[PDB]
Formats: C-alpha cells, sequence, structure tokens
C-alpha cells in the first residue's frame, strides 16, 4: 500500500518557550565543568548526524544524486506557494525567507514591527515580508528600516536602489565595513550605524548561514555570535529579535541562548512550517527587551568575538531549567520532526527513485491542502503599489 502517502498530515508551527533568568548575568572568564545535560545534547548530535548520514551512499554517484534531489523536491509540500503568494498579493521578493518571516509575524504576536534592522539579509526576504506585513496588517503610517549584508547576493536590486538603508560598503571603499559580522569592529560599527540612521529599533532580524552536515552548527558559531551581538548592540528596550540557527547542540550555542534569557520578557525556539522540516533550521525569537548591555558586558562579549573560541559564554550549570527546555526544543524539532521527515524521504526514494511523476501525482492534492492551510493560518492581503519597495532588478 501507499497509504502512508495517503495519510500525510500538515506539520504545525513548533514553539518552545524558554524561562527568563532572574539572576545577574555573569559572563564567564574561565572554562567550567559541563552540566550532565550536555551529554544528552551530544547524544542528540550523534543520532541526528546518523540519520543525516543515511543519504551518504546516494551522494557518491551523480546519477543517484540527482534522483535524490528530485525526490526531496517532490516531497516539499510548499513548492507552489511562493509563486502563488507573489501574484495574488503583489508581494515582492517572495523567496522562502519571505514565507518564513511572514509566518513568524502572524504567529509570534510582536508588540511592534515598525523600526526594523535586518542583518545578513540579502536577497531581502525578511525586509519585504515585514514591509508587506506592516502595510497590509499593521497600517503603520510609514515604515523605516535599515539593512546590512556581507557584500556579494543582491538578486532583486533591493540593495542598489535603496542606498539610504544599507549599512554595508562596496569594495570600492576598502579604506570600512564590508558587512562581515564575524569581525568585531564590523559588529560594533554596524550597530553604531543602525542606531544613528534609525532609532528606536523595534525589531532586529538576522538570517545568516554558511553551508557545505556534521559541523554546520560548529562552522556557523562565529557567524551567529556576531549576528547576535549586532542585534543586542542596537535593539532598543522593548524591542524584539529573530535569529536563524541550526541544531542547538554545541555548548557555546547553549551558552548563547543563556545570555539571551537575561534580556527579553519572553523567549521561544521556533520552527515555522515554511521552514523545510527536513533541515535543521530554527528561529530563536525574543519578545520585549527588558534591558540593554552594561558597559562591561559590551567589552567582554566583543572581545569574545574578536579572539573566538568555543568555550561557553557562561556557567551552563546555572541554567538547568533553561537547558531542559532547550532540550525539549531539540527533541521536538530535531529528534522527532526532522528525523521523521528524513526517514520519510528515504522511504520515498526507495519506492519512487524511478517513479517521480507518480510520487508527485499522489502528493498533488495534499500539497494544495497544505498550502491553502498556510494561507488560512497567516492571512494575506494585497500590497498597494505605493508601498512596494523600490527594486533595481526584475
Amino acid at each position: 500500500r501507499y497509504d502512508w502517502l495517503k495519510t500525510v498530515e500538515p506539520t504545525n508551527f513548533l514553539k518552545i518557550g524558554l524561562p527568563y533568568q532572574a539572576h545577574p548575568l555573569h559572563l564567564q572568564h574561565q572554562a567550567t565543568t559541563p552540566p550532565s545535560i550536555l551529554e544528552k545534547f551530544k547524544r542528540a548530535d550523534i543520532l541526528l548526524n546518523e540519520v543525516k548520514a543515511e543519504m551518504d551512499p546516494l551522494m557518491l554517484q551523480p546519477e543517484t544524486e540527482k534522483k535524490l534531489f528530485q525526490i526531496l523536491s517532490s516531497i516539499d509540500m510548499f513548492k507552489g506557494l511562493r509563486k502563488k503568494v507573489e501574484f495574488t498579493y503583489n508581494a515582492q521578493i517572495v523567496t522562502n525567507a519571505w514565507l518564513k518571516m511572514y509566518e513568524l509575524l502572524n504567529t509570534m504576536n510582536f508588540n511592534n514591527t515598525s523600526q526594523a534592522f535586518c542583518n545578513c539579509e540579502l536577497p531581502g526576504g525578511f525586509i519585504s515580508a515585514i514591509n508587506h506585513f506592516n502595510y497590509t496588517m499593521m497600517h503603520y503610517p510609514t515604515f523605516n528600516w535599515v539593512a546590512s549584508s556581507l557584500y556579494p547576493e543582491d538578486h532583486y536590486g533591493l540593495y542598489q536602489c535603496n542606498p539610504d538603508n544599507w549599512l554595508m560598503q562596496s569594495p570600492l571603499l576598502k579604506k570600512y565595513n564590508n558587512g562581515d559580522v564575524t569581525i568585531a569592529s564590523n559588529v560594533k560599527n554596524l550597530a553604531l550605524r543602525a542606531t544613528q540612521r534609525l532609532t528606536p529599533i523595534h525589531l532586529y532580524t538576522a538570517d545568516g548561514g554558511i553551508n557545505v552536515y556534521n559541523k554546520q552548527e560548529e562552522l556557523n558559531l562565529k557567524l551567529h555570535f556576531g549576528q547576535a551581538l549586532t542585534g543586542l548592540l542596537s535593539l532598543s528596550k522593548g524591542g524584539n529579535m529573530i535569529l536563524k540557527h541550526y541544531t542547538l547542540n554545541h555548548a557555546f550555542t547553549l551558552s548563547l541562548i543563556c545570555v539571551f534569557s537575561h534580556f527579553f520578557e519572553e523567549l521561544y525556539i521556533t520552527k515555522p512550517t515554511s521552514s523545510r522540516p527536513t533541515n535543521s533550521e530554527t528561529y530563536i525569537v525574543g519578545k520585549n527587551r527588558l534591558r540593554l548591555f552594561t558597559p562591561k558586558e559590551e567589552q567582554v562579549l566583543l572581545k569574545r568575538l574578536e579572539f573566538f573560541n568555543d568555550t561557553p559564554l557562561v556557567d551552563l550549570s546555572l541554567y538547568q531549567n533553561l537547558l531542559e527546555s532547550v532540550y525539549f526544543a531539540v527533541e521536538t524539532i530535531h529528534l522527532k520532526q526532522q528525523i521523521e521527515f528524513l526517514n520519510f524521504g528515504m522511504k520515498c526514494y526507495r519506492h519512487f527513485y524511478n517513479k517521480i511523476k507518480l510520487l508527485n501525482d499522489y502528493l498533488a492534492p495534499k500539497k494544495k491542502i497544505f498550502q491553502d492551510r498556510w494561507r488560512v493560518l497567516n492571512k494575506l492581503y494585497v500590497l498597494e503599489k505605493k508601498h512596494k519597495l523600490k527594486l533595481c532588478a526584475s
């Protein structure tokens, strides 16, 4: 039977709340003995990489490599939704970043989305989604925003047409901020520029990621640490935050969420449905910033980034409550949902590597059900022309 195909259900928005930390934040100066729960997080890393490694045999030959990627395309239930959203509602730059940001705004109930700093942003899905949301949903009289990104990629001309808004610089001005957020001076400067050009900043987002599958979190630690530092250097009190992450298993990643827990009224690890359930992408969301860094906290963290190493930022043993809730996040998102969708894909591969139109025929009705549900859950209205962003490419 192909009844397993017939019984597929939509996924849900997965949202795991985290406890805010009462005690004063003490930025660690010395390596400390790891809490026992880190051994649990390391078990999660090994197993998730075990299921990820299952596709290794198919990658060796280019022939099966192509069938594998066809199969993975075939089982993406949202494939047609970008083009649909784009035509129906005059939405611009409707990449997958657009859907993910739009779903985040419709679900997380932010107090304000009106003064946006979007870092590591190009091609520009996040700013566009927020621009669409702010004009059709929130009706802010005018929406000011700044952005930055590592210099190229601008696919829609959002950078070239809005030089007022972008804080990165061209290689011509190699004198200088190229937008690389792994560089400490670039981070402090990026935050300085954003606060000068636009204040308060009510919403910070960062959507960066290197790629090439076992060290993806390890390889992205420095990029994300600066992603975080940029936002936490610029975000006004009462502001909100959205950071893209991956597997959340490294003790530095866990130490970093521990820092977050001191600065927002609420904190949630999320996986929106428009984020592919087969990958490890996650979104750390903080609502309502309680306080800014103290001058010492600025110095310590920026030095941390300047001479980087994977020692935890804090004493993890002081966050037993928070680490358990993070583990519940990994279990739900990674060990349960992601592993299930990888097994589903391999099963689809084994029964349909040679029957691609057939697998697409079965899932066609389910794809329409899923994409319609998304549109029902995150209501969209048409974006008036006078509020489109000025683009420089088609």
